[PDB]
C-alpha cells in the first residue's frame, strides 16, 4: 500500500492527480503527504532550512484542525488546492518570477485556507449570529478564521516550520499568506477578476517571454487569482474528479439549506435539495463564475493553461448535454 | 455630589463640556451618565422602546470593559467621544439629515469605539505577535476588537437594548456601526479625509446615496475622535498629559523589546510642545478644516483648534 501511494505521488506535478485515491492509501492523510512531496519536489526543506520532522508534525496538526465529518470542506479539498497551486506555479509563463518566499507563501496559503471550516457559509454565519461572525463583525468570516488557525497552530509543539527563516522574511511570508487567503472569499470574486482582466489587457512579458510583474501589487494580484483558480478548479479536471467534488459539495450545500429550512431562512442558492437541478446549476456555475475567471487565467498564461480550459469546456458540454 | 453632576450635564450640548468633572462626580461613571443624558435627551429609550433598565445595565456593563488604568483610552475618553459626536450630529447644517437608527448608529458606534482597549497601538500588537493581531491578521486588530466586544456584551443578562428593533433595523444598524468604528484606524485617516475632500468639492446644499451618508458618519465620528485639540484649552491639556503618558508606557516597552520607538514615545527624546504642533499641523486642522468646509456651523470649534496651535506654538 505504501507502494501503490508512492506510485500515485509520482503525478504531483500533472493537472488530474488521483486525490481522493492519495487520500485513502495515505490513511486520510493527503495534506500530509502531498506537501511533504511538494515539499521535497521544490527543495523547500533545505532552502528554508524546515526539520523534516517539524514539517510533519504541522502538517498533521494542521490536517488534523480540517473537520472529517465536512464533506467538500476538509482535508481532501486542501490538499487538492495544495496541488493545483504547486502545478500554476510551475507553468512556463511564470518562470523565475517569484521568489521562493512567494512560492512558499502561495503553497502554505492554499494548504491553510479553509482550515477548521464548519461547512457552511459566511452569510449563514452571519445570519445566524454565529460567534465566527460575532469574533470578525461579519467581514470575511470564514477567511480570517482559516487564517488566524492556520497560523496558531505553528505555535504548537515542534510545529514552527518557519523557526530558521528571518525576521523580515517571517513578516513578509505573514502579508502574502494573509492577502491571498483573504481572496478566497468569494463575495470578493467579482472584484479580483475585473482586477485580473485589466492586468491582462495591460500585460507586459520580459525578453524571455514570461510575465513582468515588478511591484508587490502586481505580484500579490497574481498569486491571489491563482489560489482562487485553484479553489475553483474542480470543473476544470478530469470528469470522474469534478463529479466526485459535486457529490461532496452538494452533500455539504443540501445539509446547510436543510438547517436554513428548519430555521424558518431563505434557502441558499443550491442548497435546497427538493427545488435542486444540480445539471443546470453546474452549466451556471461554470458559465457565470468558473470559465470567466480561467479564460481569464489563460490570456494572462496562453498558451499554457489551453488543456485545462479545454477540459472545463468540455465538462460544461457534458453537464448541459444531461439536460 | 449628585446635585452637582446633574448641573454639569446641563451643558451635554455644548463643545467643551466639562467631562472630567462629570466623570469624578458620576463615582467614575462618565459613559454611563452621559450616554443616558443623550439618551434621555433625543428620547431614543421611548423611540427603539428601550428599557431604562436594559439601556443602564448595558452601559454599566460596557463602561466596565474601559481599562481605569489606561490614561487615555478609558471611560472617558469613550464619553467625550459620545458626547463630541452628539453635538456633531446637531449640527444646524445636518438637522434631520440623518435617520433616529442612524442617530442611534453614531452615537453606539461612539460608546464603544475604543471598549476594552489596552493602552498599546495596532503596530505594537503586531510587532509583538500579539493574541489580538494573530485573531485579527493585523488588520485594524484594535478596532476589530472594539467592537466585538461592544456587539458581544448586548448578550448579558438585561443587556439588549436593540431587542425591539425589527430584524432589518439590527442587521442596519449593526453595518453602520462597524463600517463607523473600522473607520477610527488612524491608519485609514488619509484615504478617509481624502474622500471627506472629494465630497465637500461636489457638495450640493444633500446627500443622495448611503455610500456618501456612511461616509460623513465615519469622518464625523473619526473628527470627534480627534476633538481633543479643538476644546477649551484646560480640557486638551489634561487629554495631551493622558495621552503622553499611555504613550511613554508603550514606549518603554518598545525599548526595552529592542523595538523602533514609535512617533511620540520615547520620554528620553520627546518634546510635547513640537508634537502637538505638528500633530495639529498635519493631522487635525486638515481633517477640522474638511470638516467646517462641510457644515460651513464648525466655525466656533476651528477658532479653538487654531488658538489651542497658536498656544503650543508659543510654549516653544
Ligand atoms: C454561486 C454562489 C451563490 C456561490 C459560489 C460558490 C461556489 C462554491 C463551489 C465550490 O466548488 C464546487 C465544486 C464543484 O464540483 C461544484 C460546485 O458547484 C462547486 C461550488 O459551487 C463554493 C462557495 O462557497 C461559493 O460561494
Ligand atoms: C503620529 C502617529 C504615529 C500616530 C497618530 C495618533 C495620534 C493619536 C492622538 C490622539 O489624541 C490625542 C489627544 C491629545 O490631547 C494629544 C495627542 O497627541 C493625541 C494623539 O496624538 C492617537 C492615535 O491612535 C494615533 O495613531
Ligand atoms: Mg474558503
Ligand atoms: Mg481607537
Ligand atoms: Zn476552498
Ligand atoms: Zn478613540
Amino acid at each position: 500500500q505504501e507502494d501503490v501511494l508512492a506510485k500515485e505521488l509520482e503525478d504531483v506535478n500533472k493537472w488530474g492527480l488521483h486525490v481522493f485515491r492519495i487520500a485513502e492509501l495515505s490513511g486520510n492523510r493527503p495534506l500530509t503527504v502531498i506537501m511533504h512531496t511538494i515539499f521535497q519536489e521544490r527543495d523547500l526543506l533545505k532552502t528554508f532550512k524546515i526539520p523534516v520532522d517539524t514539517l510533519i508534525t504541522y502538517l498533521m496538526t494542521l490536517e488534523d484542525h480540517y473537520h472529517a465529518d465536512v464533506a467538500y470542506h476538509n482535508n481532501i479539498h486542501a490538499a487538492d488546492v495544495v496541488q493545483s497551486t504547486h502545478v500554476l506555479l510551475s507553468t512556463p509563463a511564470l518562470e523565475a518570477v517569484f521568489t521562493d518566499l512567494e512560492i512558499l507563501a502561495a503553497i502554505f496559503a492554499s494548504a491553510i485556507h479553509d482550515v477548521d471550516h464548519p461547512g457552511v457559509s459566511n452569510q449563514f454565519l452571519i445570519n445566524t449570529n454565529s460567534e465566527l461572525a460575532l469574533m470578525y463583525n461579519d467581514s470575511s468570516v470564514l477567511e480570517n478564521h482559516h487564517l488566524a488557525v492556520g497560523f496558531k497552530l505553528l505555535q504548537e509543539e515542534n510545529c514552527d516550520i518557519f523557526q530558521n527563516l528571518t525576521k523580515k522574511q517571517r513578516q513578509s511570508l505573514r502579508k502574502m499568506v494573509i492577502d491571498i487567503v483573504l481572496a478566497t472569499d468569494m463575495s470578493k470574486h467579482m472584484n479580483l477578476l475585473a482586477d485580473l482582466k485589466t492586468m491582462v489587457e495591460t500585460k507586459k512579458v520580459t525578453s524571455s517571454g514570461v510575465l513582468l510583474l515588478d511591484n508587490y501589487s502586481d505580484r500579490i494580484q497574481v498569486l491571489q487569482n491563482m489560489v482562487h483558480c485553484a479553489d475553483l478548479s474542480n470543473p476544470t479536471k478530469p470528469l470522474q474528479l469534478y463529479r466526485q467534488w459535486t457529490d461532496r459539495i452538494m452533500e455539504e450545500f443540501f445539509r446547510q439549506g436543510d438547517r436554513e429550512r428548519e430555521r424558518g431562512m431563505e434557502i441558499s442558492p443550491m442548497c435546497d435539495k427538493h427545488n435542486a437541478s444540480v445539471e443546470k446549476s453546474q452549466v451556471g456555475f461554470i458559465d457565470y463564475i468558473v470559465h470567466p475567471l480561467w479564460e481569464t487565467w489563460a490570456d494572462l498564461v496562453h498558451p499554457d493553461a489551453q488543456d485545462i480550459l479545454d477540459t472545463l469546456e468540455d465538462n460544461r458540454e457534458w453537464y448541459q448535454s444531461t439536460i
